[PDB]
């Protein structure tokens, strides 16, 4: 409930250049706490907005009967398959799941709602492939932060798009671009994800400031959450995005959606791609236990 000791220690310490610096940070942490070996295959999915690079992770031993489709975070501007490899490799090996890690088109080069369309296309592709992998033809979508946004919106669009989704895993997602929450006010600066950056991400991703109220940008605003896929919503106590994540979990639960909501106390935004924190593996264990309950 106090700030985690290791998190405390960590905090105490151009667009191309910033992407590279973000990527260098991600590599540093993986160099500090190396990921498990895992078999992978690269490929390209043909989407309605063009080819989208993917990487399939194959577990040593398959124990989960649905493919996972994973959408990386990074404010819609940063990140790639490599920045999220540390997380995805452990998800693959710990759950015993095939995982499709997706490189959707980044902003500002591509703008809302291009990545949403891409992410749907990839989920549909995964569902079609699943029987040939000897899996069920219903997928688990997953993502961190901006990727959690994508996972939540894909889940909301699933029925309309005839997309079978068995569950949604939202890791400290962004869900509400319209409302200030107490967490967004109280942890606006100094906890890695900052208000300044969130504003900037919005300027890169969104076409106009009015897009904030679009349900494919702000899924928390959808008035009807009935019949949505079973949900695991993981939040960090000291994350501006905390409150909107918990409120969405609460709304899903009240809508009769099977929902598990976990706040990691003492933690900050981003901890599930920061293997210097033991909590990252604890949260990955949470995922495996949750997925055990899914049919
Ligand atoms: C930077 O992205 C990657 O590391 C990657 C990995 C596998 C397949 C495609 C890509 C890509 O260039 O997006
Ligand atoms: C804020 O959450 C994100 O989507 C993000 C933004 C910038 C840098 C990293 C991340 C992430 O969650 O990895
Ligand atoms: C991590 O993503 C964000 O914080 C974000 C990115 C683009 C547009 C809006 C937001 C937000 O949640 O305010």
């Amino acid at each position: 409930m106090p700030l985690d000791p290791r998190v405390e220690q960590f905090l105490a310490q151009s667009l191309a250049e910033a992407r590279q610096q973000f990527k260098q940070g991600a590599l540093l942490l993986d160099q500090m706490v190396p990921p498990p070996p895992v078999d992978t295959e690269d490929g390209t999915v043909v989407t309605t907005h063009g080819p989208v690079r993917i990487r399939r992770y194959i577990p040593d031993r398959l124990r989960f009967s649905h493919p996972l489709v994973f959408y990386h975070g990074g404010g819609f501007v940063f990140g790639d398959i490599d920045t999220h490899h540390g997380l995805v490799a452990r998800l693959c090996q710990t759950v015993g799941a095939t995982v499709i890690s997706v490189d959707y088109s980044l902003a500002p080069e591509a703008k809302f709602p291009v990545p949403v369309a891409e992410c749907i296309d990839v989920a549909r592709w995964a569902a079609h492939e699943a029987p040939g992998w000897g899996l069920k033809p219903s997928i688990v979508v997953a993502g961190d932060s901006a990727g959690g946004n994508l996972a939540a919106v894909v889940s909301q669009r699933a029925k309309d798009e005839s997309l079978p989704i068995a569950a949604q895993l939202l890791f400290y997602p962004a869900l509400d671009m319209v409302h200030e929450t107490p967490s967004k006010r109280d942890f606006a600066r100094g906890y890695l994800l900052e208000a300044d950056a969130m504003q900037w991400f919005g300027e890169q991703y969104l076409r106009t400031p009015d897009d904030v109220s679009h349900p494919w940008a702000s899924p928390a605003l959808s008035p009807d959450l009935t019949g949505l896929p079973p949900a695991l919503v993981i939040t960090a106590e000291y994350d501006p995005l905390r409150d909107e994540g918990e409120a969405y979990a609460e709304a899903l639960r009240a809508a009769g959606v099977p929902t598990e909501q976990i706040r990691f106390d003492g933690m900050i935004h981003g901890f599930m791609t920061m293997p210097i924190f033991p909590q990252m593996e604890a949260a990955i264990e949470a995922v495996a236990r949750f997925l055990e309950r899914i049919d």
